[PDB]
């Protein structure tokens, strides 16, 4: 049946004006001039100019805010009586602490000499990080895209579009076709920023996510809403002696996350990046590695039998129903809309999930004549985003925010 | 020398009846129908009829069951003298219990008041998961195969064949090239459907595999062999006072890896699915997300001078020798197969692992005239499979079934 | 502007003599022969011959080490009076131990039977490694890099030149084009050989790099510079009864990551391997999977009409200005070059930093007229490697080695 989703052309070769195939690196831009035949005229030139920008990426992504370098301390405070809870500690005013209480537990193989308690009192351990110093800026990818903009002028007539790495421009007598590649970055890779932007940064496998631990990677995140502090790898002892003071101890590791990354640099990958963009849900650049590269070609056909595959007599209007899940997430969000095609029996098409801005998801709809409901999934957006039903250049006329996502460690 | 693996056609592109050249989704379908000129009548015109499938994910797989969540509990049972093993505890009927004995330990300073034991009796400490309820089902990736059914109709004769993302169907006059792009989807990811299959899951990259403790992914399975029950993470402790009963402590993680995954569900990766198709040891489904796309080129040429680049006077014959490995596996089975060239001095050929049903792997073979022994490895299949060496549609008169995978927690 | 970096031509499809399109595996070699028309004799034909050598995998490797396998073993030295440094051990003697000990605590519930100390002597526990063996070999990717040797006869003129994965050669009168695909490897995968290079390996995802504890893929490394030993995970207790000499337990996990891994060997992904050739910093082979396709295409005209678009007036001339970062790294060294342009306003080009034998990276770099400062990025090479800042076939005239990769685990 009926789809619009073909994006190229059907040619007669005999019948084509010109072919450009050849790579590019996806860093590179690219310029094309030629004055082609006149069939009609044969004295006057059509000028042909193709224009292909620089493959921007494009990163959804979680701030996950800033990684922080720290100090290890512990300490032991002892009081002969009392509970726990009766006494300050100088470990609560850090910005990480952690508190193991030996509550009642005094005894005569385990006290200081002036201490005749027995099952009394208090050994209080606290291990809390201090000097924390902010290393980097962190983010985790939601999803990725790589777009060129790609312009065509054939005589009087141009084109500009922005045209994904795997997708193809169609004009009245142009087809421009990009075959991706090569993908440095993955979803869910995290990149650190040791420094500004400019300066690239390091992409890291396995970030801490559901257990963090001091020493993990990104094991101390500064973060908008306050710290988020991790847990600890090892145990705490309390150490007993005649006629001494308890002593806490600690069997664990001691040494940070970040220390134990520099300590190891040349294990990780570093990436590059020009012309970095920051936005609430995004971040944008092009990266300067030319061993990415893209196969591009270029059809010019100015005859009568140069086909547009896209073309079809099916027209669909769309409206936006519901929603549900998360903005900023890398589950996403699912949008229910109601998709009405005329025209066609059926139409296999593209369905988007866009805000004003941008667009965050695409999901093959296979529509009946009349009314159908499609379930589309989105990855990313913030909390203002508006998300709407699309298709091609048209959305419907509302949109409906998600939910915030959740991204909490559970101590 | 001779191959038969270029998949593909030498033409002259001045004798070439049509081409089509464009972007396709790996979720969409494609139809395309064109009467073309008749050289030899130019009255009656031959029909070119076009169709491919959708492209179907073929994931060979790895049951790994339910994951499940449950409750944490400790306890302690004290008891002043005799062994550990001589009493009955009852976390002992629990789904998972560890169990840690403090055993001859008693002492005047951490007893009872009516213990006056001294190195006896047991303090006994366990660990028990209770309310275990089934989360979901997980599948781990072994292999990843991406096809779509591509027939061709020129005239009255039609071919109908199953392609690969990466390779081409040839017919007589007819040339069909599927090339291939952005994989979501790594052999190794883990799959959990927290509902039906059509309902989609969430994509994990470090499932516990080697060692799985309570909190990870992957911390608590339920098997049709049984439960197979995650180690700890963190260390008990005897809690001593005079006069008063030890008491169990732990120091570790009491919470289920669901729970601390469901807190940060939003930092993982969703992925949907349509037309699931369940089986012994693979998934199959199509992707509903359109932003992968397939580049594709279809030539016409009814011209002497199309040539199948794939045709060589080469022949051979296959018997399969010998097998070792396993079934169900990223590590997989060594089929070993005595492949004899006839016509030919030499010959580089494509061997395939196949059972009744199903292709596992390939292994390029650089044959000579006469016998040859080639080693090729498959992954996946079942126990029930009967593995046989195969070239092109045909295969060895036997098979041989692979062992059962090593697929087992230490503890 | 100007640009170089578009590899591939511009051509009129009547023109053309011969166009080949094909898919072929990456362990497949190809040679396609045939005799062209002579448009300007038309008796006496034009011989034009194609080979593509086989696709061979180029990594840059870090050399890990050989993965050992051990035996856990835990002792007991107790002594009444006297601090723990007084004794010798013998557990010291291993080629891993860590100890624990519990100085002057000794006390009459604890304490042997001959033992009247108080607070003295010491309980010293100690976790030693022995019957070490070497598993394996192991290294780590550092970048990937994919090659074929195409050769062109035309006539009489004939062009090899190695050509990367999504590249293409550009000769006089013919174009091949590469389009990579597929790429089982990834940047930061861990191989280990088990035996023998020809007998394939095993990919791990999560070899530890940071923390190493005893029961991880990777925890036991011996290297050209010794032992690196793993941390435990688990902890210590000094077990205690009235006149019973105290016997340390370790509660955590004693089974080797080796031991581990083989208990469950399926779960993960091997890989095979032909023709290996090891190197200072690198591993070459053919991945003999037929399975993995690239799509080829080839045209051939002869015409005037037939376009280099890489061709432009813009001329550059290198030196190599400073360096700084590591060789052997995934993180890079960064070579500083001064690039000098003539004959062109500006001009898009790819800078490359290679040593004698090999290129390690490249970089895209927007020249203007005049001098420029350009930084790149290498990844890989060795402590030997003078790099250099390349272009094309050009090289400056000096070269700087980098320094040593920073590889330490903390403890
Ligand atoms: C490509 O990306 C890598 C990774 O980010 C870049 O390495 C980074 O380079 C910056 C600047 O050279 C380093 O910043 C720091 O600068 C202070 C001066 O304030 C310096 O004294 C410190 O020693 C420190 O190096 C940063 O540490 C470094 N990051 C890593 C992980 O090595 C590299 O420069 C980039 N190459 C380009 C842009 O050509
Ligand atoms: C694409 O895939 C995602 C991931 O699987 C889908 O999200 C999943 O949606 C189902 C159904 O909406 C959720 O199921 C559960 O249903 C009960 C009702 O019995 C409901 O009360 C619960 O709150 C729960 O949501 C499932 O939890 C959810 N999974 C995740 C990880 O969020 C999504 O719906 C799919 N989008 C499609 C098919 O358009
Ligand atoms: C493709 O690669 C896999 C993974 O390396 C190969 O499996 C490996 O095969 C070798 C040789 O068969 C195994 O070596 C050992 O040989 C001793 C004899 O000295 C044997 O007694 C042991 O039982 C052991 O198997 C190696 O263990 C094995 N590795 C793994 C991880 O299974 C496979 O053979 C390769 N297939 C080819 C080259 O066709």
């Amino acid at each position: 049946g009926w789809t619009d989703t073909a994006h190229g052309s059907g040619i007669i070769p005999m019948k084509t004006d010109l072919e450009l195939d050849f790579s590019l690196p996806s860093s590179a831009s690219y310029t094309y001039r030629r004055q082609l035949q006149n069939p009609a005229n044969e004295q006057e030139k059509i000028p042909f100019h193709l224009q292909l920008s620089k493959q921007v990426i494009h990163a959804e992504i979680q701030h996950l805010g800033h990684w922080m370098d720290a100090t290890f301390n512990l300490k032991t405070a002892f009081h002969c009586y009392g509970s726990c809870e009766k006494y300050a500690y100088p470990w609560q005013t850090a910005g990480c602490f952690i508190e193991k209480d030996y509550e009642y537990e005094t005894g005569w193989g385990c006290n200081p000499p002036d201490c005749p308690g027995v099952g009394t009192g208090c050994t209080a351990c606290g291990v809390y990080l201090d000097k924390l110093k902010s290393v980097g800026k962190v983010f985790k990818i939601v999803s990725l895209r790589y777009t060129r903009k790609v312009c065509i002028q054939l005589g009087t007539e141009q084109t500009c579009k922005t045209v994904d790495s795997n997708d193809c421009l169609i004009t009245t007598s142009v087809k421009v076709c990009l075959i991706g590649t090569i993908s440095k970055f993955q979803p869910s890779d995290t990149l650190l920023f040791l420094g500004p932007l400019q300066q690239g940064g390091l992409i890291f496998k396995q970030w801490c996510t559901t257990t963090c631990q001091f020493g993990d990677p990104g094991d101390i995140m500064s973060t908008p809403t306050g710290m988020k502090c991790p847990e600890l790898n090892g145990s705490f002892r309390k150490k007993c002696a005649f006629a001494t003071t308890p002593v806490c101890q600690f069997d664990g590791n001691t040494i940070s996350g970040y220390k134990r990354m520099i300590a190891t640099k040349d294990s990780f990958q570093s990436f590059n990046v020009t012309e970095p963009h920051i936005s609430t849900s995004a971040l944008e650049w092009i990266d300067p590695d030319s061993s990415l590269r893209d196969h591009i070609n270029v059809i010019v056909s100015r005859d009568l039998s140069f086909q547009d595959l896209s073309e079809t007599p099916c027209q669909i209007d769309l409206a936006t129903a519901s929603i549900d899940g998360a903005w900023g997430s890398g589950v996403g969000f699912n949008l229910v809309c109601t998709v009405s095609l005329t025209e066609c029996s059926a139409f296999l098409t593209s369905i988007k999930a866009c805000d004003a801005a941008m667009c965050y998801g695409s999901t093959t709809a296979n529509l009946v004549r009349g009314q159908n409901t499609i379930h589309i999934v989105g990855k990313g957006g913030h909390s203002g985003s508006k998300f709407m039903c699309c298709h091609d250049t048209k959305c419907s006329s509302t949109g409906l925010v998600a939910a915030a996502p959740h991204l909490d460690r559970v101590t």
